[PDB]
C-alpha cells in the first residue's frame, strides 16, 4: 500500500460534459477559446484558474495518443493540438481536451502518462513543446480568420465552426504566434515536457 502525501476528490467541472460543449473538429483552438468564454461568463470559478495549452514543436509534427480521430494504441500526429489545463486551488490540475478519449476533465497526471507519454524514446523532431496561456489573456488577444484551414483553391479543408471568426481590436489573425515555440513571440510561457510536468503535476 502507498497513501499519496488537497485531494479535489468531489472536483466540479467547470464545463459542461463533453457531448453539451461547442465543438469542431480541427478546431481545438476555438473550442478551448468557447471552453474559456463559458468559464467566464459561468461565474463558477475564477478565469485566472484556466489557461489555453498549445502544443506543438519546431517542426509542427507532434503525436498524441488516446485521441478520438484515432481509436486504438497509436497517435495522431498533429501539427499542433490546444487544450484547457484548470489549476484547482487546492493544486490538482486538470485537462480538458474535446478530442480525447480519456475523461473530460482528465486528472493532469494521468493524461501527461496516457495521451502524452515521454518524449524519452521518441525521436526527438516529434517531440513536445507547450506554451501555457492564460485564460483571460487568451480571450483578450487570441484571433484566427480560419485561413490556414482552406485549400489550395481557396475552399474548406475542414468544416468551419458555426459561428463568427474570433477576433479582437488589434488582430485578425495570429494564431500562428500561438502555435510558435519561440518564447520571444506571442504570449504566454513556453515549456518542454519536463517543465510543464514539474510545473504542474502532482
Amino acid at each position: 500500500q502507498e497513501m499519496e502525501g488537497p485531494a479535489a476528490v468531489h472536483y466540479q467541472p467547470a464545463s459542461p460534459p463533453r457531448d453539451a460543449c461547442v465543438y469542431s473538429s480541427c478546431y481545438s483552438e476555438e473550442n478551448v477559446w468557447k471552453l474559456c468564454e463559458y468559464i467566464k461568463n459561468h461565474d463558477q470559478y475564477p478565469l485566472e484558474e484556466c489557461y489555453a495549452v498549445f502544443i506543438s514543436n519546431e517542426r509542427k509534427m507532434i503525436p498524441i495518443w488516446k485521441q478520438q480521430a484515432r481509436p486504438g494504441d497509436g497517435p495522431v500526429i498533429w501539427d499542433y493540438h490546444v487544450v484547457l489545463l484548470h489549476v484547482s486551488s487546492g493544486g490538482q490540475s486538470f485537462i480538458y481536451d474535446l478530442d480525447t478519449v480519456l475523461p473530460f476533465p482528465c486528472l493532469f497526471d494521468t493524461y501527461v502518462e496516457d495521451a502524452i507519454k515521454s518524449d524519452d524514446d521518441i525521436h526527438p523532431q516529434f517531440r513536445r513543446k507547450f506554451r501555457v496561456i492564460c485564460a483571460d489573456s487568451y480571450l483578450k488577444n487570441f484571433a484566427s480568420d480560419r485561413s490556414h484551414m482552406k485549400d489550395s483553391s481557396g475552399n474548406w479543408r475542414e468544416p468551419p465552426p458555426p459561428y463568427p471568426c474570433i477576433e479582437t481590436g488589434d488582430s485578425k489573425m495570429n494564431l500562428n504566434d500561438f502555435i510558435s515555440m519561440d518564447p520571444k513571440v506571442g504570449w504566454g510561457a513556453v515549456y518542454t515536457l519536463s517543465e510543464f510536468t514539474h510545473r504542474f503535476g502532482s
